[PDB]
């Protein structure tokens, strides 16, 4: 599988807390503005956040306001071209429109994972993100599938 596509989904924040990576309230009068910007670090998935390329550099994927654990539902892409890759690493900022949290969900790509065709790509399990600080206060989810693509469709 020399051409095939990693999709992430960015499933739902959890912040019963209404807290910031510093342990603070968000809004002292009501919740988190949680903006998430993220990245699919396929060159340095191994390293400590922020990995490969710098978070000032990633896409808007979710915002909301005053929702401290929203459902997000939001999809990261990359893809890989040309050879092989042996694992990815989603790496997710939230910030209070401030940091929420800095998270790290990597995931496997070993043969099982990659699935001959986008239709035969089931989703995997739901996976809970390593955090920077407040493990288990502020969490994140998200699930991986990939699927072989054609070369003249691989970014
Ligand atoms: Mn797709
Ligand atoms: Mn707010």
């Amino acid at each position: 599988a020399d051409f095939f596509r990693i999709e992430t989904e960015i499933q739902r924040l959890d912040n019963p807390a209404g807290i910031l990576a510093n342990g603070k309230k968000c809004d002292f009068t009501g919740a988190c503005d949680p903006v998430v910007t993220a990245f699919l670090d396929l060159e340095s998935p191994l390293s400590p956040w922020p990995g490969s390329v710098a978070a000032s550099k990633w896409k808007t994927i979710f915002e909301a306001t005053d929702q401290n654990s929203p459902t997000i539902g939001r999809s990261v892409i990359r893809d890989m071209c040309g050879g092989s890759a042996s694992n990815v690493n989603l790496r997710v900022l939230v910030n209070d429109a401030d940091e929420i949290g800095k998270f790290s969900c990597l995931f496997q790509l070993d043969a099982r994972d990659v699935a001959m065709d986008s239709l035969s790509a089931q989703w995997g399990p739901s996976t809970e993100c390593t955090a920077e600080a407040q493990q288990g206060k502020i969490r994140l989810f998200a699930r991986r599938r990939a699927f072989e693509i054609p070369s003249t469709s691989c970014r």
